[PDB]
């Protein structure tokens, strides 16, 4: 389930990174128009006046693109934190699950162990504790019954 | 002018990096305020000092 979570988060983080990178590229191109005006000025409402107007226009336009890039970075950081948490949970689960199983073991575990889903994945620890209690209580009940049968046998 | 533009780009990079701290702190403060409001509404259900 955590690997499925990581699969979703990888795509979401990739989309956020694409948005942030495109915004940053547009911002840097807006900054680069400053150098293009210099190149035109060297190459040649005169040219110098047009270069001045365009540099001022680029500096004015820069603010909104910078704020949009800040919002994109906010989204990207949120998704990166989500991916980091999912990866940490998957790493925690990974070494325990790698032990391997025989069929007679896994099918035995299939005896009314829960089928946890992705939505229930955050609560999986609670389910594991609940079934730990469920098996422990029945084991000790059967132990008491065995003691009673011992008394009956004697 | 070129040196000033390079320093301007460097400072813009530094400000972009610093924006992460403000975003994280804003999100943490929003979550903390929401949780505090929840705790306050749950606590004010009526109770004597005893």
């Amino acid at each position: 389930l955590w690997r499925e979570k990581i699969n979703l988060l990888n795509a979401r983080l990739a989309e956020a990174q694409t948005s942030e990178e495109q915004l940053q590229s547009q911002l840097d191109l807006q900054k680069k128009v400053v150098s293009d005006c210099m190149q035109r000025y060297l190459q040649v409402d005169s040219d110098a006046s047009v270069a001045k107007a365009k540099l001022d226009e680029a500096q004015t336009i820069e603010s909104e693109l910078d704020k949009q890039l800040r919002a994109a970075n906010k989204v990207t950081n949120v998704l990166d934190t989500e991916l980091t948490l999912a990866r940490a949970a998957e790493r925690k689960a990974q070494q325990t699950a790698q032990q391997g199983m025989k069929e007679e073991e896994r099918e035995l575990c299939a005896s009314h162990f829960p089928v946890v889903t992705l939505e229930q994945l955050p609560d999986i620890r609670d389910l594991e504790r609940q079934h730990e209690r469920g098996i422990q209580h029945e084991i000790e009940r059967v132990k008491a019954e065995l003691h009673r049968l011992n008394i009956e046998l004697t």
